[PDB]
């Protein structure tokens, strides 16, 4: 009969999308131990400089320069998790982050303003604490949003109280899905520590077990490690929340204009936080991040919705695959002050990369304006521009049934798979977009001739009116909102 | 000193994107071939089933089906050239079309109706021969549009004369880039031959030597050979035209709903049609194309912007690139009804994919409305959308100089790069869009706060109010327009 | 939440043994090529001769050596078809032969003995057509025989009319399996194809369409085509015939005491072959194949149970994807006489080999004593073999389901996956070994303490006096059986 | 002239088996450095379980769960030796274990019964230290055995004396080869160390250089480390007693049914008891073992003679050898009582897959029923299939000498070689079996029609009289038989 025995076969699962060989791979390292050297970090927190002398650095202590000796990168590589997994309040939303092209996606972080409805023109606004509760919601909703990041700041906190320890309880309780903290303060980390062990009951060990908040922290470009971020790792390290070592450089701006060498400065600051990280805590969650871009040497801002986003983020991927750490990188990003054509596109174009080349998660679903403004049309568009990709990733499934002879030859020549069984059973495998157009004129037309701006608005609000977040329990979140009040009361007794 | 000196280095220049392995590609051909046998291709064409049978074919006389041996799929792939050049009738819009990655980019064909504008708003017509008129006119200046296929069908000329041969000369007259004619017709074919014979003063070798103009055509899936398809191959060949075969499967329509299946039935048909073409003229100009898609199979049409058909394109390109022939994917297409937040991602999705896999051109620039509308709008923004896709085609260039790690240190800890020279010399290194908006929400809101619609609108008006086509030779064009008149003249017959 | 998008990831499905580079195939290609043009082979046949002389060969009238020049072999091998079909009675059979690693088996062919039971122990006694009729019911049975060859010979037809004509009838009549000729007749080849275009009802293009009747020649070892052989081909390639040049080489005797030797002697031989079937009509099928083994210099025997045995079918599969073409080899062969240890050992270790190597057939199943006897018992052990080889082909799938994390974590610390949901699913998943006692030794001597053998006659037993075989038709079968007739005559006439 | 100079060229030595690529090993890993990390792994012992915690792992000092951090499996793999050497009382026995494809043999350990020759009959009686003495002698002769497993138990000493320690110096006193005791007890560890500083008379460097004793232990499937084992590792590791860190657990019993996760809990337990045996002792040599079966849920038990323990092993090979330690996998292993074509077959299956992927160690040879009993003659038999296998992985010699076109010439067209010189001086290159017949059927009948079986007894028997063992220095003895004296007195002790 037909055989069912078959020797050794070699195949593609997706698409591979290569940017280096590892000759190239090396010199981009080779380049940023160099620069480890000279000049070296300027770590302005010293218990960190701290940390780094005790280990072999050497640091000088009047211009607060560290120089990082490969075998310390090196060893502080090894020391690291290839892999750790974010928790949620719902553990149907955990997400996992490991070395590898498992691609995840979230949200974007941190905007000011939000793209609300107003009087028939959408308005930009300036954000609050509680826009913040209404994304939250949103992306509780969308599928594609593995976890959650801080959208928008609590503005209206703003010389009030804990804004920061705010921008923690309030995404917490208006989702289930992990939080990602994209404005931690080093002194107020505590505060992360307790609000957690406080939603697991007074248990810590829980809390480092199953994480459901966990921060980000940036290297000051080129070549610094803001005290802020100092502690962010520090106590993100001892207490067991994983941190986000990102990074935000800009050719022509703050690193070279290549994009090689524009690597090297960030593989560099990135590479001082991880490094400081496990010297503080061996085997701390950590991980490869970036959101650098290119500097617009003519409009005079920090384009983040054009092919060389798109590329470092890709290639940031690549560089995390080969230290063997988890990427979290910039994707799915616009310039657009406006959810129209070229919004659509740059998301698209900014996304497709990094998630081709495997970015573990990629960031900036619903972000507009260079990441100015927040809006929730332009959010569930992109949550769906991501179902689009899953499908895309797919890329080819070569299998003797797959190739499916037989049915093309039962279908004969000249006719349709219509009525045939297997069709039927793959009703489901092609990609069905829950916003995306796929009609006629007339369908389209007698039902509005409406645009993805509108089409998505009105999901916009539907979503909101009934999407059910598992809230926190009754009293747990009373415990919480305690550690909230005290670093609000802490903070104005100035 | 500094180092001037390196042993062996790998390098990777541009983005590699991968679909199959070796492996799998053959897997893939034998079913084609496994197919080839059985059932086989019907070829209504009784010249074309003449010389398939002349060369070993089983060509059942009653049924019209043939079955080609692998081995004419072989001495088929031998004969066809690797590499060919289009013309242009300006020699600076030659565009070679090579098997390989260099990828080039053709606007969308054929709809029948045009998104263009009214009262405040945009309205679809129903095309006409003004409007090809128009279109050339664009992708003339639109400069990532290496050639240019038939935008929209002059319906203004059925029944009336001969829609092609008008559909022929109109565009050849407004730009100077190369032709590709998407709906040509087998009984015609001489017409246009001696449409160019004339541009090149009735010199059929310059007609040769420099096609400027090449044509399209489709194998009816699954497995059908039309016979105006096989006049098209037999005389394109014959009088030495660029023809392009192009698939038109659909997966859970026309072929099995699996991706891997419909390569099968698409590489069936297509080379069925590569096969003739050579049998035909050993060393025929051919192309390895497809505008295979899913049928939606839940809208009840051909979501021809979606990841599925990207992927197809992507996978053509591949198996183009195996073979050993020059391909034409369909990418750049989108099922958007408006130039909106969709498009964007649609046409950027599809075209993205074969653009990197290599395609050698990629068509649908200026689409909409799954193929039935043209919009001019579009296709300036698919232009510059192209644009920045080809920055990021450039990958990362990892050399020593790239690397800038000197640089890094002139600047040192907490500075800029503005100041640096070499910074300074780079100021057109970094992608600038023609179209897309990078300003601050002050600078663009003090412009009327435009949208890419409006906005790539006003910029099509800047063009077709503008922009110089190079016009044809006086008496030459006057000549050609008799072939276009002698043809209609035959049509009222 | 879940992951549920990955980027390129390159797997291994099933295993994969290899055995040159691309150096080494190329050298030896290079040897081969040399071997031809000098000595070159020796055609026997004058219509062959022609042939060859015709498409540019050197042809040496006085001695019939005829010298191929590579592009020939080049041609040919771009003539002959990738991949075609065999066609059983019941379609449900039809087996594929293409280039690659779809492996697949059939009987061994053609022994002059048969090893049954008589007295207790087991007797070897001499085949006769009868024997013919049960081995091609034994095997209709057998699940992992794709097809049927002819495994032995009809010795009581010897000299009663031709042998070969029935050794046609009868396969065909006593299973509806495909039937691959070991013993054709060059001058009789016309008797077999018509005892086939009978059966279509005299349709020769469903004849030539869906051939249920295959043959095999031989190339004579070292480098000889001998008529009989030139005429297989001719007549083969002429009438629309799968014919398999095979070679029959053996190390230290007709080839080198080295195997990369061998394999150019073989080489040459079997492509002399191929590059007639070409040039005689273009597109013929052919099968790359061979059953040359090393001469054991010590015992005065050719073994075919012998690792080197192995080793060359491993080796031929190879150089048949290399050529791209499909292949026939030896494997599944043993040299002790009779169903015992040494048989098992000889069984695997040579259809091991062939089989993760990708050999298109492997031939042998079922035999005994060098290649002399055929063993009932020994067939279906041998059958049974190739199912544990098939699971074996499957190597190890490694996907995130076949990794099941999860399921090792739900079980967790010191329990059983007994229970579990996914056991339950997969309760047929492992290898059921349909001869091979799996049980305690208790259980066992319960059941009268059989080893392999015995429990194998049992099954065969059991096979002939309750397996049935779908009829040739009443009406067929005369006509047929009147084409054995009308060449049984035809012989006697001399 | 002759050329005698080619530039580069690629070659394959051998046969290469695959099963994974470097993205699936990788897979295969993470799943392991999950589940190492929840659930865990249980460590009886707290001596042990002190030193998990001491070096920064989470002991969950209640429930005993200890949970290993990635960085401590790649620093406990930076830690051990990549090859070590065995020794035997005769340095002509010295086996060594190094990372790669180096393979080698050792009998099966441990049964209980022994398969000898009643009234005619084979009999499966329990065994006795006795036994072990003469299968001592047997093993030391078979030159295809490397060295010595402890295949049965010294039964007769259960509830009398140190049963252990008679298993320790009765095989190092009937045989020279290096003796690995597949059931050592935690705490006489000290018996076996001083035993050996006696063969070596107090130099205990000498021990430690030369260890003619090594040890196997297997962890609790699933995820368990016994008190005994533990101490296995410590203790080895503190002495210098190299130690077989091998799993055995059991698709769809202990471990998921599919391979792929059942490796990946194979690889948790193997690998916690390396971490300790490093953490413990830093160099301490080891090797990542296992024997890890499927489990026909049907049949009852757990079949060692199936496709599945054949491809676990030749995994577990290559994770083996991914890692960089020495391999020691179960193969050669049959559930076939008697030694019938079952047994044969069986045998190669389960041993040619690992020998291909290159184990560093297989053992099985002489084992039958499922791992009950130990058969003289399978073992004797096993050696020789030992042997076809070594030819086997001599796979195709590629060179201008082997292929040999000017032998094919000198040769020339229908001529055979055994008269040529190039043949005469290769007439020990082919395979030679030692029992394996390969006489034609006229021989064989005359020898007596003797199957393999009894032509292998006749082979035991003419060993085991004639054999001469070493004799290990009579004083020596005395020193070394008397410490296991002091261990018998302490025993009856309790
Ligand atoms: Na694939
Ligand atoms: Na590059
Ligand atoms: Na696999
Ligand atoms: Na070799």
């Amino acid at each position: 009969a037909k055989n069912n025995a078959v020797a050794g076969f070699n195949a593609l699962n997706g698409v591979e999308l290569n940017l280096f060989t590892t000759d190239e791979l090396k010199a981009i390292h080779y380049a940023t131990m160099e620069v480890l050297m000279d000049p070296g970090i300027q770590v302005s927190d010293p218990e960190a400089r701290q940390i780094f002398k005790e280990n072999g650095c050497e640091v000088n202590e009047k211009t607060n320069v560290v120089k990082i000796p490969e075998y310390l990168v090196r060893k502080a590589l090894q020391l690291a998790p290839s892999r750790f997994v974010l928790w949620g309040r719902d553990k149907k939303f955990n997400t996992v982050q490991e070395c590898g092209g498992k691609v995840h996606w979230t949200c974007f972080g941190t905007g000011v303003k939000v793209c609300k409805y107003q009087d028939g023109k959408y308005v930009t606004v300036d954000s609050v604490e509680k826009d913040i509760a209404d994304i939250a919601k949103l992306c509780d909703w969308a599928e594609n949003i593995d976890y959650f990041s801080l959208p928008v700041s609590a503005r209206d906190i703003a010389g009030q109280g804990a804004q920061d320890v705010h921008e923690t309880l309030t995404p917490l309780a208006n989702t289930a899905k992990h939080f990602h903290h994209i404005d931690p303060v080093g002194e107020n980390v505590e505060y992360y520590r307790d609000i957690v062990k406080a939603y697991y009951g007074g248990d810590e060990e829980e809390a480092r077990k199953k994480p459901i908040f966990s921060m980000l922290l940036c290297p000051t470009s080129p070549l610094e490690l803001s005290v802020n971020a100092c502690q962010v790792i520090i106590k993100g390290a001892r207490f067991g929340i994983p941190v986000n070592v990102l990074s935000m450089a800009m050719s022509g701006g703050s690193s070279p204009v290549y994009l090689a060498g524009t690597l090297v400065t960030h593989n560099a600051e990135v590479l001082s936080g991880i490094v400081l990280a496990q010297l503080t805590v061996p085997g701390a969650k950590v991980w490869y991040g970036s959101s650098t871009t290119t500097f617009d040497l003519k409009k005079g801002t920090a384009p983040v919705g054009s092919p060389e986003l798109g590329l470092i983020s890709a290639a940031v991927a690549k560089l995390a695959q080969f230290y063997g750490l988890p990427s979290y990188v910039a994707g799915s990003k616009s310039d657009a002050k406006v959810p129209d054509d070229q919004a659509g596109h740059e998301k698209t174009m900014t996304t497709l990369l990094p998630a081709l080349a495997g970015a573990n998660t990629i960031y900036g679903a619903g972000m507009l304006e260079l990441g100015m403004t927040f809006s929730m049309e332009q959010l569930v568009i992109d949550n769906d521009i991501f179902s689009m990709v899953k499908k895309a990733m797919q890329g080819i499934p070569v299998s003797e049934e797959t190739l499916a002879v037989e049915s093309i030859q039962k279908v004969g020549i000249g006719n349709n798979f219509l009525a045939l069984k297997q069709t039927r059973q793959l009703v489901d495998y092609p990609s069905n977009p829950m916003l995306l157009d796929r009609h006629m004129f007339g369908d389209w037309a007698a039902a509005g001739s409406k645009d993805l701006a509108t089409v998505a608005h009105e999901k916009v609000e539907d979503v909101l009116k009934n999407h059910q977040v598992t809230p926190i329990d009754a009293d747990i979140f009373k415990d919480m909102q305690a550690i909230v009040d005290k670093a609000d009361k802490a903070f104005r007794g100035m």
